[PDB]
């Protein structure tokens, strides 16, 4: 696992603080907050609208949300620049005490992505919460590619990526602080996912990883936006959240809890939302950026990627 100092950002601290916001508040006053980290194709509104802002303030918190430009579609290593920054000011803003961080698809590659090789932030982050989190991408990724209709973030999504690669070599797939992977079988964007295993892309190595159909049986379906959005997924989340271990707790739920329709405790607008969450995702994929080849790593993990392909060619020291 890499130590030391924080590799250095490419951007302006000010264009990073410009991808931060807060329900309510400001970065630098806040009261018990929650890091937001959106999925691929989306802002934190359009990942969370529906979901867990409303549901993290019930729950007592402050959501707050980075919307990486454009729509987390860009570089992840650059996307994973507006975390560090935000927990940065989110720790100090709420009276240097630690806060949760919970995610969505890409979010929980940057959150782990950033963890890794950005070691300040290791005892900045309480607990994390990742809802099909791609860590080592997916192989569905692979017609995009081959097409040259993926954006930056999708070449490092792609299984086998040189990003994959070079956070698995540094210690990567072994959660960092305590982690929860909530997933699902049946996920028609992010797979392979349905050994229940570490062969699964959402699994980290002493993490909590809960593949749904394993609690809740083989036709329990909930798809890529449900495993962020459902009933069961909400019970799981609130479950690590309050947990005094960081991690959620199987004590806590249970069969009478597979109900794959949307959160309970969400508004019926919320709920319609809820559904079509996956909309303008899939949108903005579609006109956004689109290359050829993979994003090339940044210096601080080149080492841990040698012999992959970039845009730059082969990666060496
Ligand atoms: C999407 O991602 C792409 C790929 O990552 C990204 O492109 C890269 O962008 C950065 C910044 O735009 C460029 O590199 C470095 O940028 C820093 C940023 O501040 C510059 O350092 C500043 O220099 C000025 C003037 O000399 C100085 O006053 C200031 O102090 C410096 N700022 C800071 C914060 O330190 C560097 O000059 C520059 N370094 C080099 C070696 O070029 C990258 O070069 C871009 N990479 C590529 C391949 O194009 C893009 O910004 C992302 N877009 C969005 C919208 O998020
Ligand atoms: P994540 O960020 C993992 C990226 C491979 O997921 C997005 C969100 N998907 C939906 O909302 O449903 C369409 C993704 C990935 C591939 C194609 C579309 C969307």
């Amino acid at each position: 696992l890499p130590s030391g100092s924080d590799p250095a950002f490419s951007q302006p601290k000010s264009v990073l603080d410009a991808g931060l916001t807060c329900q309510g508040a400001s970065p630098s006053s806040v009261s018990k907050p929650i890091l937001l980290v959106p999925g691929t194709g989306t802002t934190g509104p359009q990942s969370f609208d529906s979901n867990w802002i409303p549901l993290s303030t019930q729950l007592g918190y402050t959501p707050c949300w980075i919307s990486p430009p454009p729509f987390m579609l860009n570089d992840t290593q650059v996307n994973t620049e507006y975390m560090v920054n935000a927990i940065t000011a989110l720790y100090a803003g709420s009276g240097n005490n630690k806060l949760p961080v919970l995610t969505w698809s890409q979010g929980g590659l940057v959150a782990q992505w950033g963890l890794t090789f950005f070691p300040s932030i290791r005892s900045k982050v309480d607990r994390l919460m990742a809802f099909a989190p791609d860590y080592k991408g997916t192989v569905l990724a692979g017609p995009l590619d081959a097409l040259a209709v993926s954006a930056p973030s999708v070449w490092q999504q792609t299984t086998g990526s040189a990003l994959t690669t070079a956070l698995r070599n540094a210690g990567g797939l072994t959660q960092i602080v305590p982690t929860t992977n909530l997933y699902s079988a049946t996920d028609e964007i992010v797979q392979p996912q349905v050994s229940n295993s570490p062969l699964d892309s959402s699994y980290l190595f002493n993490g909590k990883n809960v593949q749904a159909q394993a609690v809740c049986g083989p036709l329990f379906v909930i798809d890529h936006a449900g495993s962020l959005t459902s009933q069961f997924s909400y019970v799981v989340g609130r479950s690590a959240l309050r947990s005094t271990t960081g991690q959620a707790r199987s004590a806590d739920y249970g069969i009478t809890d597979c109900n794959p329709l949307p959160a309970n405790d969400l508004t019926p607008e919320q709920k319609v939302a809820a559904a079509a969450l996956l909309a303008p995702a899939a949108a903005a994929i579609v006109a956004g950026p689109k290359q050829n080849c993979e994003p090339d790593l940044m210096p601080y993990a080149r080492p841990f990627a040698v012999g992959k392909r970039t845009c730059s060619g082969i990666v060496t020291p």
